[PDB]
């Protein structure tokens, strides 16, 4: 007999309801926690992608109150040099996300392969704030044990495990010692996992499954499928503490890559980390072009401003009020 | 755990069912109440928008049996002059909606800002029939107290509060002393609140939630998302006493703005009050062009004719029969 | 509170299930009943529309085993002349649908207006087999009393009442003396009733509601929304005894109207009876062009062959097996 | 051997060149002659079409300084009543085009059929200023003979002959006694003559051929294919004294027909006089809808405004300067 | 150095000019000559294609005043049976094209291959009026020689040679003893000769080149690229005596093939004789579907109707007037 666990929901399936409010959007607090030890000034995290985050994006992310996760599609020395570049950065930004030493915060992605022990050690030595054990399947023994290894061998660094879509996976990573979990199997804009493997979990239900199991022991990063500022609000309302974006920050001035002149117009490359180009396993991501967006600051302010509006509508003065008091309605295909 | 209050319905999710009928559409009464003290001859209200209602539209609305709500995107003196222009209007219209003095009825929108006490006083002095405390979030303390203030300081004028989408919001505005509530968070044709804030309530469920809580103590204006005369029928069947329209009356002769010649065709501007242009908070509305529709009288007659048809099908001799006896079916994406 | 009677289904919402079968499509019987007194050799009826059925179509319909319903958009004498043209027709067709006198069967539509008593009398005198009291709202006192009048004053003729969409309406027409009921409020291809009045009932649920109330006391004609032969099979499986088609027979050689040369291609006019053109109440139908289809015989054979296939799949040797033993599955938007 | 008379040009093939100018657009004179005896204040004439000109359009045309040509698709009495309606019209318009008696000027179309002698007599008696012998082929002996008959029998009325496209045709009508010639075989927006008969003459070359042969003995009306104000200027520069428009004035308030609601948008019918609908010979015109344009006055002012600019660019103080001193360039498909 | 013989023109490059006229379209004569010995009542010939002409089409063609050319994509006995079927046909058509014996006229196509001598003999014995030596290249030695053989061995039959596009080719076929010459290299709707071989001649220039060389010694059939009745007028004006059509008669009831139901609509197959399907050399034709057009008689009457109109415009009382006196204008891409 067929095991249908639930009818799973995505961002477009739901709407947040307005509630009694004494807070104006301009006055809400966007401060949240990335991990149990790291706090951010905005709930935004830039994706660990070779077309989204390198030192330039990580600096801009940290200056705006968030954090950048440096991609792992570079050799250990190149990646350690990128961590140092952010940690040693000095400006000529009051909401800057900084460590105890007043340096800009940064994260770096690691895999589970042979190079991981050397990669983790080089990144910790360079002063990385958080190690992200970055995979397509966080509910594997390789990820769970690598998370345990990072925590036991480098307790001075925060560790994130992903990607997950269920509460069982969250509990496994919590028991291993993760300081946060990254949620998202199938919601990515460049994701073909659903087509290739027939695997996935609609993001609102993934956030819910994970947040319900964790019971706020560790925060969760809602990773993938964010298209509008409304999706960020819905993700936080569903239980997320932070939001990871790829697409929205791709195309910006601070993102890696040069601007290309295609059909008169200006673009930047955007590709999945499991795409043919990025891998050089069957590909699980697509390669494409995104329009040139200019400085990332504008996109970030547009997105945060929409989140402030939502918190104004829901009567959420702080991120934690949205996370605890959000009420939703399920909408149909017509809505 | 995720709080899904209900599966919320919009106009396209439902159809009214035909019932035993002894009334022909030509003989149905379209008389209804705008507020607990103001009655209309047709359940139509023109939107408080700088591209929909100024004195010209308000006069045409009142002559046709409805009412116009003058927009607040003008200074106190300009708005008071517009109220007087409607109140002093004399023709060279048997269904005219008039006050005790035989003058055409008019409404005016007010905000919650510093200018509101002076604005209310100037509008009441000019002879305004109804003050509309017109905001994006009526369930805010600011709107509730402004509603309370208008009622206590100017009992001689009727007051509406909004916009709302829940029964709790309705009860809070009823307790403050509102004479009617305006329903609509997200259904507007030019609305981007759902995209920007991820906030909203499908209109049939919004009307239902509000009407069920009010228990006919005060009427509700179903504001936004009306595209056809069938939506009006469905809105009244769901519990609305009146319907507010922006889109349908935009592009008409009586609406503000000059006709523009674009690619042969004739157009008029139509924009949200929370759009970039209208504000000059992140924008929550779009700016656009609507085709030129000629005299508003033609659109009004087409809309009321369709509503008369629906009342004929449901055996509704008066507006109150449709509100109390309407039976619906939920339809799927295929329907 | 909102009264949602049910989630109503249309043709596209369901699929018939294959069952154990000892019958090949070539051997199935398509014989059914139009009214409790009139039997057809095929469950097909041509619509009472000025672009679908006049004497030419009614002759071709009767020769193929079905029946034509002559439209009422012509004067009493013109309509009576048309009935005679079919009653006096002699060929130079073994499945012909004929009366006791061996003459081809025909029906004629009547309204409820002042001319109805004279129209009914002229049609009965010309040898009409069935009077169809054709309207948009069968559940109106006007139709129930006109149906009762036709039965009491002309018991020698069969009478159909409609259009209806509910069981309550069917019982009212049954008590009035109708020999059959016509089902369809909103499914028509040229119907704008759902848009104009917000009134309607998805056809599978309309057939079901009516058939369940009638308990086979009188047959029902499933009228409107038939696009494919599978829709017919679905309609019969849901409880229909016959199917009425407009658009499928529009554009055929036999249908009224001349062929028009438009952008190389050949077309015929097809319009709703409640469209602007047909009326000359707000219009509830659209006017259009349908491609030239050639002799109607081909369309009829393609449609009947599909129903034979379906009956082969369901193990239905006779029409009554499909009506009694059909099992369905509800499908989603993806299906 | 193939006789190619010339490479013939349409409006889009040419552009007028700017010249030394001392007269501003606001100060130019748009006064011109319709016939050798009739002068207009603007070079605009409304088409003799049942979807363009009846008394309402003819009055509005004359008030704006132009003239209307009443269509012949009505009985002699109906047409004579339309002439009188214009001649007897009194306002509650300084550029009004009036006769010696101060009455608004009007024209009426006639054919070559049996009713023509009675038609001409009734129109002359009704006070028509100009008889237009209105056909698809003015170079036919029938039209030349009817033009001669009107001039010899009714010298007190002005007479126009057409439609023509060559200098030979112009000279034949000039010898027949025509007071003006109407130019246009194939340029019409609803014209299918080029497809049906393979007959036609690109409008700039038609105007040129005719103007060059006439040597200003009688003026020419450039009839058909005017889409913009630029077309008008090019036609006058090529030799036209006036311009006849159908589609530009179709869909205006004053044009015959009611406004129809179709796909939310408002329209009016526009059809060729040789279309199936207008005739009820193979049809040589199409039937369609044009968007509702509102008052004709706006269209007329936009057109004259553009012709004023062209005259300002060419240094044409009067219409005759444009006619005599215009210099063109031939442009390619790329231009 | 590059040899550009001329700038060659197609139908769309030219328009016929109106001229002085004393003839009405209804009174014009459409009588012409197919060959030096065979006269037709209408200048229309149906194409020798397996989707256009078999005995059914050839009978309908001859009854309408034209002639059918039976395709050669059948064995000698099958083709001879088709000739006899037409010759022996007796009706229950005053413009019928008949021989001296009062039998319907017919033509048959032959190739240059081994079976040609036996094929010619069987067709002549069956009473064929004209042998058509049907090829892609009439200027080939094989065709000129087969034409010579048919004339010397069977002087009792008329012989047509083709296809050609130049005057040199016409003179070679005239010296061979051809009674007519078929013109058309590249104009066909299903032709890919221009793409495959880069060979071709725009049809107006092909007709002109051929007619100018022949000096009326033998007539020419303008074969291919006729889309409208205007093309026919242009082809005759350019020097053609008759017109051969494939696409226009494909999809008619009389054309070979069954009607196919595809995406609701009704179609018939239409394919080039040099297409993959027809051959079973690289293919030089495409295979497709054409809409069902109904009886060919309607298409023929609409086509001849438009030709009568053109003759009325050009003052052509007979086909020879249009051939000898036609004057054209070259039009641009804008026209
Ligand atoms: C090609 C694809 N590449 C990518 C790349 C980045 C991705 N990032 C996110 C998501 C979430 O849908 C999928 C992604 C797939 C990828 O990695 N597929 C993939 C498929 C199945 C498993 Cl079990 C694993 N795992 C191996 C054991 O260790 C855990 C991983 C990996
Ligand atoms: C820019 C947008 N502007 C508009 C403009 C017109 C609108 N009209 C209707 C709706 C309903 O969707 C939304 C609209 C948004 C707007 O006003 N957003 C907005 C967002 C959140 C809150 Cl709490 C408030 N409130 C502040 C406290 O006082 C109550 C309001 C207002
Ligand atoms: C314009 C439209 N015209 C049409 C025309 C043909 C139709 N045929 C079928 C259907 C089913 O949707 C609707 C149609 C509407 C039409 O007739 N609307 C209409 C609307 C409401 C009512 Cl109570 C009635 N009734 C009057 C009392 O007597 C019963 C009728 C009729
Ligand atoms: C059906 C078409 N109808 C129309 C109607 C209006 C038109 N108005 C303008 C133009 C210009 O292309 C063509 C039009 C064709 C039309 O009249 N064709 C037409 C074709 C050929 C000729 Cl000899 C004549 N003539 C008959 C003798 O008397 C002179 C006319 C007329
Ligand atoms: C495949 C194509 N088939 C067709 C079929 C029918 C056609 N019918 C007409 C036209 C005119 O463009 C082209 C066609 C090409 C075809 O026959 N091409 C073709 C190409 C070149 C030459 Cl010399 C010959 N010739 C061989 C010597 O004998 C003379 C012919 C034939
Ligand atoms: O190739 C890939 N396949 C599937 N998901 C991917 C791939 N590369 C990155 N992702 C995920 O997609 C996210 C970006 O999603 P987006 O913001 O919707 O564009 C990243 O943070 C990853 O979790
Ligand atoms: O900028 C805006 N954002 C969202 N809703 C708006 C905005 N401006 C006006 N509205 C609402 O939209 C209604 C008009 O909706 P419509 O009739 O669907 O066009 C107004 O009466 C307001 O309630
Ligand atoms: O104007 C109209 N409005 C709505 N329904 C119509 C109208 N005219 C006819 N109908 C219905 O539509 C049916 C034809 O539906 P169809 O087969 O889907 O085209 C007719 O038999 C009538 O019941
Ligand atoms: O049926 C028709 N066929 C061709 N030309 C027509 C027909 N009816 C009117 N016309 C011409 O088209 C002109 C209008 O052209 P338009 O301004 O381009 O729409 C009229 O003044 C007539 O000269
Ligand atoms: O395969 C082919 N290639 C090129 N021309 C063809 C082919 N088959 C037939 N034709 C020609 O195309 C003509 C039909 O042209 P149509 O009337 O434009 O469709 C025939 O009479 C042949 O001369």
């Amino acid at each position: 007999m067929l095991t249908i666990v639930q009818e799973a929901l995505t961002f477009d399936d739901v709407l947040l309801l307005p509630a009694y409010s004494t807070v104006l959007p301009k006055d809400v607090s966007l401060k949240t926690r990335l991990t149990r030890g790291i706090y951010l000034n905005i709930p935004l995290v830039s994706a660990a992608m070779d077309t989204v985050t390198e030192s330039r994006m990580a600096i801009a992310m940290a200056q705006n109150g968030g954090i950048g996760i440096l991609h792992k599609n570079m050799d250990i020395a190149a990646q350690a040099a990128e961590v140092r570049r952010v940690k040693k950065f000095e400006a000529g930004y009051p909401n800057s996300c900084k460590d105890d030493l007043g340096r800009l915060r940064v994260g770096a992605a690691v895999g589970t392969g042979a190079d991981t022990p050397s990669r983790v050690e080089a990144l910790v030595e360079a002063g990385v704030d958080v190690i992200v054990v970055d995979t397509a399947h966080g509910h594997s023994a390789g990820v769970i044990e690598r998370v345990r290894w990072v925590k036991q061998n480098f307790p001075q660094v925060q560790v994130i495990g992903g990607n997950i879509a269920t509460g069982d996976a969250a509990l496994a990573l919590l028991d291993a010692g993760a300081d946060a979990v990254k949620v998202g199997i199938g919601p990515g804009s460049i994701c073909t996992t659903r087509i290739v493997a027939g695997i996935g979990m609609p993001q609102i239900s993934a956030i819910d499954s994970v947040a319900s199991a964790l019971k706020d022991q560790i925060p969760l990063i809602a990773d993938g499928g964010i298209r509008f500022s409304g999706d960020m609000a819905k993700a936080i309302g569903a239980g997320a503490s932070t939001i990871m974006v790829g697409s929205l920050l791709a195309g910006t001035e601070e993102a890696p890559g040069e601007v290309e002149f295609f059909q008169g117009r200006y673009y930047k490359a955007y590709r999945g980390m499991g795409s043919l180009g990025a891998m050089a396993l069957v590909p699980e991501g697509i390669e494409g072009r995104v329009p040139y967006k200019g400085p990332m600051g504008n996109i970030v302010h547009q997105m945060m401003g929409g989140l402030r509006s939502s918190m104004g509508y829901t009567g959420s003065a702080v991120i934690e009020d949205l996370r605890q008091n959000a009420k939703f309605v399920k909408i149909t295909s017509a809505g």
